[PDB]
């Protein structure tokens, strides 16, 4: 109801100099006015799509918070079609910010995405919705698969960190923003039935650039520093990569990307908008089940001769070598039996060695046959399918290496396979869950800068940046940005110490996984420090 | 040899600022205390709670929390509280001294300011116990157990803790909370005795705050932003804020007006508040009347109902739409029937018909001989959030040439009264964007305009919020340590007002949601100087 | 381009530049992620020691403990508790030659990290670790080996380099005391815990961010050290003595399960919502609750009252009606309802706490293929308290009934749960059992409350959804200021904090009444940190 006597007695019962924590002198700031400015741009096909935006106005003193709008068209026709999650980020191949004196800042599309991955709002705007990312089906040539939509891509820049204090100042200079787009093939998930040829011919990127402009009265410009991300991709299947000309790096990131060039980029399933590891696994199990347990009158027809479809015993247990599969379906008609496809997908490099068989990954399958729809309605499924199984390209099941067929699904099931060309996949699975780096070594010149076995550098990245999707990262700067010059690793060119060399030991994937034959590329990102000066327009100088 | 050199700082090689040590300043001597007050209740019979803060030792205060003791709800019928029940109770909050109002806010604006604070919304409260629609079976059955909810009354005094705190220049502070009618916070069916509940219900509030007893306080003048709201006329796409001299921001949004309805909806998902939960609760409510397993043509439906026996094929054609219906274990003496016009809307006898039965493409299930019900399995439909937000009144409106609610009397009896006061847009999730274009005028000159909702995208990015509004921010300067940046008036040139004009998106006249009345809401934050000369006072910056 | 109205509104007074800053040159330093193996020592309590000393490691912060979990092989049910890595920790101590610099009890470290979802995930929390897995053969793999990471949050992390621990050419020892592995594992009777316990060893590794600083200019600082007092079992009071400069005081309750075998009917695994706990429990009871049998069901104790369901579908258990309807029941069989599955009472013709009475509707379909009932819709009033009742309390001496009338199959599936960080009297700490709280500074009442308004403030101020009744005395920003504290008056006897609570009561006929409670009181004392002749701390008085 009021302050207690014990508290009152503990204070009254003034000799020392105290900092006022109950009042502040409200400083008058620089006089300015912000404005959201939107620009249309010019489209070019060098046949890569490139959008240019020129910002040249005597009243736009500073700017930040770049947002790119993209108009997605109405998608009509036959077939399965869906956009990749965060489709807007996946459109971007490269972003460049330039003045008359050259590039001020630039970034690779995947690195922009990596920098925004911990911003759920920016990712949502990108966008990510059941409307965009579920795999929709067109049943007629004039059927609407996808309605037209607008996505917003937040182009995070070093100018956003401290709002007005970090904004790009325009020294009565012309700024150009150049966005290079990925082919539309990257952002779209589709089956064979979908007329991609026509879609590709007719699709056009329709972008618009927004930014927060500031009209500042008597701006007092000071020099600053900015970090420019630089990326190097290693050779296919080489466990090494080098970044040359490293003189002042604030950080270094290391990750892996799969390379699907030895494939047709076709996968059995995709979960759509639902993106959890369990959603990927459930979408895959769901696609296999129709061919795995068959309720038929006599041995099931329409499967390759290589298929081993066995009638389930009265026991319910089918033995596929060491693995027992318990199959029990209720309401099976008297003229019909329950069959198990014991080798739905199988892989082996040697005829009497190890076999990777997807049918062996199921231990229990129960359900009820429906006389009304003539389908089996699966109830409980016990299995050991993982995220890697859902990430195996179909090409690797039917590869030359494989001594077996070894894709014994029905023709109906194979026609439902999807082309996935997402350009920002990491690791060897869709969720980048499996850590395939067993050991990492970083060399600065000839000296070992850092080495680790487990991903403790990923744990630090995730803790320090409050991200649940980090990468193995070394950070050399722990100083607050903008108010301090960033701390860096510094070169010694005479001792040949001006290169960062990364070496990894990859995990053997275990014994005979078809995912061992997924080609990998090592990615190394280095953040170089640059000085930003505004003497005769905006200019940047690499720190050396 | 598989060993690797383990050497430290191998990447290492004037006045420098020390980043490894700091001089720990001695702060003002103070002592905080959590103080709780009961108030005085007063009653167009609107409930008002007053709390008077007067103590020579409370030097400053912040972090206001209002407690509310919700009563035990007994009786027959369906009852549930709206999500974030405690915020929806608040009509208005006012903080006053002897010199007048220091700060005040409309209930919806307090809620909009706390929408990103998941903790404060949970305390509000939001739970299965409060928000699921509970059913009372006997007149002495307990529908809802008594409960306490906490409403964090976010004020400008919390931004920088002690630095931004409200200083009581040995003045009396009065906090006045105006409550919304209990009708607004309760979701109920016709069976529930609302008349008695309303007569007997009383708001039981308590105000807490963090008080600070400060030794030799050195008070300095400061600035405060006071939110000011203007609501446009029904269906008017314009609104004006007059006497704008120093504004830090301007927000624009839409609210539906349900005065042309009885505020009854077919369904409500309860505690589960996702778009999918709203859609699933609605589909679930329609399914008992949509697919019927009956011995002969189903009874108990209006004559306007067109209930058709499903062919051996399983496909029923409703004009251009094919509905595949297949139910297992149907008894031999019975057939499967499909309600082909459960809900239908047309403005002309030969116009386009909006039919909810046409929104279903596949319905799978098993009839239960034990419970004499159909247990639905897989449903393929195209029901959206707008369908679940249609008031029942609009389906049976004078503008409809059809009946056009052909549901059973049992289904219509399960309809719920929803009077949530903080609904935005034309659907429960505020998913549909109905503003096609926005123009903001400062005087007669165009300050800002947009076609797409880029100002909402910026609001959401800058405030890290997933529920933003079209907002124009003029202040990008850090709060408390600087005088806020404002849009400033030119009275001589007539630039002393903010006029908002929107262009609403169009839609077909044959969709019941076309008849939802809309109100434009404009929120302006005006800058005020906080003085302490003879107790606390605020002065509008002009 | 900028509109004319904006240009016209702009185009003697000192203005602060908000569009440019002079980029200060910081102290020259170089960070490094350093990892150390320690020394393992053995109540045969496991203790890991890590010694940090290097002429170039000047400062450090952001301690992360790695734990290598082994491959778990054999027969039976096994799972790790959620946040396994935090639950491993009994105590963490940071020491110099001059003594302890900072230390914390494992539960208080966990409490400090509970609002950090990333740190908790790294702990870890996954279906792989936390679902209850089953081993079918003696060489079957129940759990694959895994690594967990425990972020050991310290006061040195608040302001990165500014708050970092400086090493004045001193040797810093980090000592981690581990809980017995019995605390972090959820297992059934079938699992060979004896062998697992004998063979299990903690395999830890300590990482930290080390800083090599050129010409470090050290300044004295302040640190808050958490101090915990646990009250006598069921005693609603606790005292913290020698309180001279405290920044906060926290109060909470813990259950004590020493009067039990720590066995529970169910556990939801990785799925940790209140509903997941309730659904896992209902699921475990269902196969004994509704039985499809040819004649009266066999294999239940003589005390079991299994009744054939009438044609009506309604079975009356006193005042409670249970509607049971199962489809596809074979002609030679009937539907039976177990009317006293679990029952508890302290007198014979009095009140009965009966779990079977908590069900109002049960629907399902019998499966001829698997000879099971596949349950569909269930209407019950089971709560989080029911799922938190140890099995021991159903069959206790106070109970005049049997009163666990489940099948032997169901009882064999019971799980040992020894999670060391449970609060309240239920697994979710949902039930508030403190009716009133009083805090005394000396003999004077410092604070008192009925409702948990101090928990509401804790949750608001720390942006946490799992707060405790807390009194904060410090609202001053950390590192840049000396913390504000409650200060002692030794002459007036105000140099101690006494807590008294009034517990709510659940009835004497509820098995949960017999769950023992412990009052926990946490006090944060202010200490001065000085670096004159190694690192040392001094209690503020």
């Amino acid at each position: 109801g009021a302050m207690n006597n014990t508290i009152i007695n503990s204070l009254i019962g003034d000799s020392i100099k105290r900092s006022n924590v109950f009042a502040v002198d409200s400083q008058i700031p620089t006089l300015y006015m912000p404005q959201y400015i939107s620009l249309s741009g010019v489209m070019t096909n060098d046949n890569q799509a490139i959008a240019s935006f020129e910002i040249r106005d005597q009243y736009i003193t500073a700017l930040n918070h770049l947002v790119l709008s993209l108009e997605l068209p109405e998608v009509k026709g036959m077939g399965r079609f869906g956009y990749v999650p965060y489709v807007g980020y996946k459109c971007i191949n490269h972003v460049s910010i330039s003045s008359c004196n050259g590039v001020i800042w630039e970034i690779e599309g995947e690195e922009l995405y990596n920098n925004c991955i911990n911003n759920t709002i920016a990712l949502k705007h990108s966008g990510y919705s059941s409307e965009l990312n579920d795999i929709s089906i067109g049943l007629t040539p004039n059927d609407t698969i996808k309605e037209p939509s607008t996505v917003y891509v937040y182009i995070k820049t070093p100018f956003d960190v401290e709002d007005t204090f970090s904004s790009l100042k325009l020294s009565d200079s012309k700024i150009t923003v150049t966005v290079t787009f990925n082919p539309v093939s990257d952002i779209v998930i589709r089956d064979s039935s979908f007329d991609f040829e026509t879609f590709n011919k007719e699709f056009v990127y329709v972008p618009e650039l927004s930014f927060i402009g500031y009209m500042v009265k008597n701006v007092q410009i000071k020099p600053s520093f900015i970090e420019k991300p630089r990326r190097v991709i290693g050779q296919i299947n080489q466990p090494t990569a080098t970044v040359t000309e490293v003189h002042a790096a604030t950080s270094l990131s290391v990750y892996t990307k799969p390379y699907y060039g030895n494939t047709d980029n076709k996968f059995i399933s995709y979960p759509g908008y639902s993106q959890d590891e369990k959603d990927y696994i459930d979408a895959y199990v769901s696609r296999l089940l129709d061919d795995l347990v068959i309720v038929s009158d006599g041995p099931p027809t329409g499967y390759p001769e290589s298929a081993e479809i066995v009638e389930v015993p009265e026991d319910g247990i089918v033995s596929i070598q060491d693995a027992d599969v318990y199959v029990k379906i209720d309401n099976v008609p008297d003229n019909m039996s329950v069959y198990l496809h014991t080798n739905l997908l199988m892989f082996g490099t040697r005829k009497n060695s190890f076999i990777y068989n997807i049918s062996k990954k199921f231990s229990a399958i129960t359900g009820t046959y429906s006389d009304a729809t003539k389908r089996t309605i699966f109830a409980h499924i016990s299995h050991s399918i993982n995220i890697i199984d859902t990430s195996i390209p179909v090409s690797l099941w039917t590869s030359q290496r494989n001594v077996y067929n070894g894709d014994n699904r029905s023709a109906e099931s194979k026609a439902k396979d999807l082309f996935i060309n997402d350009p920002f996949i990491k690791g060897i699975d869709f969720k980048n869950k499996t850590d395939i780096i067993s050991r990492l070594e970083v060399r600065f010149g000839n000296d070992v800068l850092y080495s680790e076995n487990g991903p403790i550098s990923r744990i630090y990245n995730e803790l320090l940046t409050k991200s649940n999707n980090g990468t193995r990262t070394l950070t050399f700067n722990f100083t607050p940005k903008i108010f301090f010059r960033p701390t860096t690793i510094t070169a010694n060119v005479s001792r040949g110490k001006d290169k960062l060399s990364v070496r990894v030991v990859y995990s053997t994937m275990g014994v005979n996984h078809p995912i061992y034959y997924v080609q990998k590329q090592l990615v190394v990102v280095c953040n170089d420090l640059y000085k930003v000066s505004y003497d005769q327009g905006v200019s940047i100088t690499k720190i050396m």
